[PDB]
């Protein structure tokens, strides 16, 4: 398309130059929520349909958490062409997060570093926002466009598990799936929730709250993990997920690692790294978790997806769905249609009947 | 093409199943040398032409060292569609290398582990082989199809620098470029040639021998490095390469690392790992070396290239040319035309006039 080229060559270089990343983010959210951006042209083919998590997905490409933190742009994001939308992370009480600047571009690496620190309007505000369009979402979901809600915890919380339990009770009834985010690099102590007995205790509590919701309001529960886990950590997570019957995994969050070869001036900023440098570290985590779970636990693959090949690599590694975020900050909305078009071409090329046939195909070689 | 699909879906799964990798290799070399494989269909466009190392390259996609170790299949490889051919590694005296098995497939990872150990017919045999077609090569080179020779050292050599000097004197006059391979993981002590004063002493000697050849027989000298270098190692190599006026770098050899997430049963075999798991580790090394050399030293990018996107990522990171090997063992000869066709499409897509415009483009973002 000419739009892909217009955005990538002209508009995106200009806007990102004039505005700091966080300003860009806020403007992007505003434009999306007002529906100002033109409606995506790409007609979703039947090849791209996926059935997973007790839902139909019209296409396997979603927007990752962190873009629409407060649920302000859901309808605009579906219009952008995403097959599903994940909002959040949402914390129980409102909190401002870290002081600015707290987001950084690494253009030379097609990467971003962020330390937002779970800035959130809080459960009550998001609850009311989602309630305003609850029935609209019900029809979208039935038409193959589900909604995920990513739950966080407050910085000063004295009981992580009760923060997540509050989230389940408040936003669980408005979600097709919930994400327990145990993988933010920017909240002190949080990733230690990924340890065995602690994780078991936490997810037991989350799942009990979930099971206590009425049937039509009962979401799937996923756990989102970091790319920086040890082999022991991953074995433990796999073990717990299967013991408790967690519905799926999101793989992965941003990395606190700094891979060799980063060129960006801001590469030594504190925070989670996203985008291209994360891609193959995300894909290798997907591959391991798929194998550890015997292919029986749905994975949403995320980390450095900006092409059909990126997406299909994650799918073949074991992902049933993929998300992206960082690629939008470089290529803008046209990237969504680009990834789907390329993915469809590659599936035909490699002799797959659809996305579903490609899921985990690398493990059957 | 239907051939790409035929090879990838039917033929390659079958052959690699019936034969052990080394048997496959030997058969592949035999078929190639006999010209039995059909002539590549892809018409090389002007966009793909590159001028570097004092030569025109009709396309930027070459065959990496290790496939045609003894210079037996050069003409078959040009027929396959490669823009340049690198033979070797060649050691001064013949040697058998390690005991079999010494090559292993990791199908689930699209990877290979090898510990051949510089099996070589030796300089004299290769010299005579190349002399038999010297004038044929002269015309190929003038038509944009250069020939590289990769030099190794004998296992029992007591003077590494004299081994490389012998190679320069014997095969240098038959080569468009020579590669000093200081990066094999399978010869004891070899990668320690990448240290500062040792490397300086070695390359000073190589370059003196090179400069002593007659002008029409005077090749470019490149150094091939491992992906497993420390930041100190890379700084030192960059420094030496610029001090001595080394003509270019090949980046990278196979890795002795085992990235997290390898699934192959044979992942704990000793040797160098190649293919997809090496891809982003190769690309990040290219990116660093390009920056350390201020973009003034040509790089041949190699490691896990099996697509146009893989190739263009290396080019944008700083590679003037790319090589592949491992992708052939999975997709067969059609992969060559595939990479070139996809590369050409991506260049147009991203608004590059040709390969030359894309070289190092990530560093100018
Ligand atoms: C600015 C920013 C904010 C993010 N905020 C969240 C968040 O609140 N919750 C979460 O689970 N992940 C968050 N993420 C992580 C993304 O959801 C995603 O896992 C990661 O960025 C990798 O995908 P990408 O490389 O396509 O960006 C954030 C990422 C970025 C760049
Ligand atoms: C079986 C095998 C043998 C190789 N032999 C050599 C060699 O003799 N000299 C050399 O410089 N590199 C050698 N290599 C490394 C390749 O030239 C290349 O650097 C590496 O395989 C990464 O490219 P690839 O991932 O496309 O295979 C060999 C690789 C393989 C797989
Ligand atoms: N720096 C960022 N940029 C973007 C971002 N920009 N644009 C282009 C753009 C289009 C229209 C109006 C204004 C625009 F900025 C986006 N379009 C679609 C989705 C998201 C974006 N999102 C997040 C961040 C930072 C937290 C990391
Ligand atoms: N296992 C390997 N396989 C191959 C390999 N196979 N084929 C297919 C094939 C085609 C025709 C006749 C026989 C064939 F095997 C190749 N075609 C073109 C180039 C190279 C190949 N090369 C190397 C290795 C091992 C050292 C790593
Ligand atoms: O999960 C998360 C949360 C944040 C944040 O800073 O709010 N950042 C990330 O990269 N991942
Ligand atoms: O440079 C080299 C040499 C060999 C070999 O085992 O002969 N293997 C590699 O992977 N790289
Ligand atoms: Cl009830
Ligand atoms: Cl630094
Ligand atoms: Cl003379
Ligand atoms: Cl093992």
């Amino acid at each position: 398309t000419g739009d892909e080229r217009f955005y990538a060559e002209h508009l995106m270089p200009t806007l990102q130059g004039l505005l700091d990343p966080e300003s860009a983010h806020r403007l992007a959210v505003r434009f999306t929520s007002l529906g100002l951006l033109p409606r995506a042209r790409f007609q979703d083919s039947d090849m791209l349909e996926v059935r997973v998590l007790g839902h139909k997905f019209r296409n396997p490409v979603g927007i990752a958490a962190g873009f629409d933190k407060h649920g302000e742009a859901v309808d605009g994001l579906y219009k952008m062409g995403f097959g599903f939308v994940e909002i959040g992370s949402v914390t129980p009480k409102p909190q401002e997060g870290n002081p600015r600047p707290r987001v950084f571009r690494l253009p030379e690496d097609q990467a971003v570093i962020n330390r937002y620190g779970f800035n959130s309007h809080g459960l009550s505000v998001v609850e009311h926002r989602l309630r305003a369009r609850q029935q609209k979402q019900a029809k979208l979901t039935e038409d193959g466009l589900p909604l995920g809600v990513n739950l966080g915890k407050n910085k000063t919380s004295v009981d992580a598990a009760e923060d997540y339990a509050e989230g389940v009770r408040v936003l669980g009834p408005l979600a097709d799936y919930l994400v327990v985010n145990v993988s933010s690099p920017n909240t002190a102590g949080l990733r230690s929730l990924q340890g065995k007995a602690e994780l078991r205790r936490l997810l037991t509590k989350v799942l009990q709250e979930r099971d206590g919701l009425r049937r039509v309001h009962r979401p799937a529960v996923l756990v989102k993990i970091a790319p920086d886990l040890t082999s022991q950590d991953k074995e433990d997570i796999a073990s717990v997920v299967k013991e408790l019957g967690i519905d799926g995994l999101i793989v992965t969050n941003t990395t606190v690692s700094r891979p060799a070869g980063l060129q960006g001036a801001l590469r030594s900023e504190t925070g989670g790294l996203s985008g291209k440098p994360l891609r193959d570290l995300s894909t290798q985590t997907i591959r391991e978790m798929y194998a550890l779970t015997q292919g029986r636990v749905p994975i949403i693959g995320v980390g450095g997806v900006s092409s059909g090949q990126d997406a299909l690599e994650k799918i073949r590694a074991g992902a049933s769905l993929v998300q992206l975020y960082t690629a939008l900050t470089f290529w803008g909305p046209p990237v969504v249609g680009k990834v789907k078009r390329e993915l469809e071409a590659l599936l035909k090329e490699q002799g797959f009947g659809g996305v579903t046939d490609a899921i985990g195909a690398d493990h059957r070689r």
